[PDB]
C-alpha cells in the first residue's frame, strides 16, 4: 500500500542518489521516509543554488526561504534552465510537500531547521559568488563551506537518528563527530573531484594549503609540476585524514543495523577512495574511482558490525600509511595520523 506521492518521492530517490538509493531504502521503517525526505529536499536546494541560469535576485530568496516552502501545498518551481539534470524534482516537488508534512513533528522540526541553517548558507555564499571572489583561501573558511553543505547533513541525520532512538543522545552533545562525519565525506569528494570542478570553474581547495606547492591553481593540472601537484594532493588527504578516528566515534554510537549500515558505507568508501588519490597523479588528469571488486568488498565490510567496519579502515590506513614516502614534505605527518587511526583501532579490537 504505497501512495503515489511516496512513489514519486522514491523514483526522484533514484534518479538522484543514484546508487545510494538503495541502502536508503533499506532503512528501517521509522526513518526510511524521513529520510528520503530529507535528501530530496536538500537535493531541491542543490538544483536551484547551482542552476547559473537563475538570477541572484531569484535564487538567493528562494534559498532563504526554501524550509517555508515546505509547508506550502503543491508548491512547484519551472524556472530551471531547461537542460539542469534534476528540474523535474522542483516542478514535481508536490509530493516531497505532501510526504514531509506526514512527518511526525519532530522529524518536520530537525528538517525544516536543517533546511533553514543550509539554504541560507548557501544563499550567502552564492551572494559574494556574485559580488566578490568567493575563493577559498583558509583551512578555515575550507572547513566553513564543507560544514554548510556536509556537516549540515550530518546534524540532520544524527537528530533523525537520536530522535528515533538509533543513536545514542551524546552523539549531539559532541557535535564535532557528526561534523567529521559529513566532512569526511566531503573533503574526499573534493580531493578525487578537483580537475572536475575546476573544469567548471569551481575551486574548494583552500589557497593556505595549495599555495605552499605552486604559485596558481591552474599549475597544478600541468604535467611539468605532477610532483608539487603530488605533495599538494597528500596535504589534502592529510587534512581529510584527521577527521577519520571522530568517525569511528560516531559510527559506536549508532543503535540500529540499517543506520549503521547507511553511515558506515559512505565512510568505508570516503577511506578507500583517499587511499587510491594518496600520491595518484592520475587524480589531476581524470575521474578516478575504485574497482569494482573492491567497492563490493567494501559493501560487504560496512554492513556488518562495528568491528569488520573498522578492520577495514585500519586496512586502508596502512596502505596510505605504506605508500607514503620521505620525498614528501607531509611525510612526517602522514604516518603519525596513519599511526594514530591503526593503534586507535588495535585499542578497540
Ligand atoms: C551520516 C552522517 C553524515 C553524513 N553526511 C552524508 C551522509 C552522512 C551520513
Amino acid at each position: 500500500n504505497e501512495t503515489e506521492t511516496q512513489k514519486a518521492c522514491f523514483k526522484f530517490l533514484d534518479l538522484t542518489s543514484r546508487s545510494f538509493s538503495a541502502v536508503i531504502k533499506e532503512l528501517h521503517p521509522e526513518l526510511l521516509l524521513p529520510v528520503c525526505v530529507f535528501y530530496l529536499v536538500l537535493r531541491g536546494l542543490d538544483t536551484i543554488e547551482d542552476d547559473t541560469s537563475i538570477p541572484l535576485k531569484t535564487k538567493e530568496p528562494m534559498l532563504r526561504e526554501f524550509k517555508d516552502y515546505l509547508e506550502q501545498d503543491g508548491w512547484t518551481f519551472d524556472g530551471n534552465r531547461p537542460e539542469e539534470k534534476d528540474r523535474e524534482l522542483l516542478v514535481q516537488f508536490h509530493n516531497v510537500i505532501t510526504e514531509f508534512k506526514n512527518m511526525k513533528p519532530a522529524y518536520r522540526e530537525i528538517v525544516k531547521d536543517i533546511t533553514d541553517k543550509m539554504g541560507n548558507g548557501m544563499a550567502d555564499y552564492c551572494r559574494k559568488a556574485e559580488f566578490e571572489d568567493a575563493s577559498v583561501k583558509t583551512i578555515e573558511e575550507y572547513d566553513l563551506y564543507c560544514y554548510y553543505v556536509a556537516g549540515l547533513v550530518g546534524e540532520g541525520l544524527t537528530r533523525l537518528f537520536v530522535e528515533a532512538e538509533f543513536g545514542n543522545p551524546a552523539l549531539l552533545s559532541r557535535p564535532r563527530l557528526h561534523k567529521s562525519m559529513g566532512l569526511f565525506l566531503q573533503k574526499t569528494n573534493i580531493i578525487r573531484d578537483v580537475r572536475e570542478d575546476h573544469d567548471d570553474d569551481r575551486h574548494f581547495w583552500p589557497k593556505e594549503i595549495w599555495s605552499k606547492y605552486v604559485t596558481e591553481f591552474e599549475d597544478l593540472f600541468k604535467p611539468e609540476n605532477r610532483e608539487t601537484a603530488l605533495n599538494c594532493g597528500s596535504e589534502m588527504v592529510l587534512n581529510a585524514l584527521e577527521h577519520a578516528e571522530e568517525c569511528l566515534f560516531y559510527l559506536a554510537g549508532l543503535r540500529e543495523q540499517s543506520v549503521f549500515n547507511f553511515c558506515a558505507i559512505p565512510q568505508a568508501m570516503a577511506i578507500a577512495t583517499l587511499e587510491l588519490c594518496f600520491r595518484n597523479p592520475d587524480m589531476f588528469d581524470r575521474n578516478i574511482k575504485i574497482t569494482k571488486g573492491e567497492a563490493c568488498q567494501l559493501m560487504m565490510e560496512s554492513t556488518q558490525n562495528l568491528h569488520v567496519l573498522c578492520d577495514t579502515f585500519r586496512r586502508y590506513a596502512r596502505r596510505i600509511h605504506k605508500k607514503n614516502t620521505p620525498k614528501d614534505p607531509n611525510f612526517l605527518k602522514i604516518s603519525i595520523v596513519c599511526g594514530k587511526i591503526e593503534k586507535f583501532i588495535d585499542t578497540i579490537f
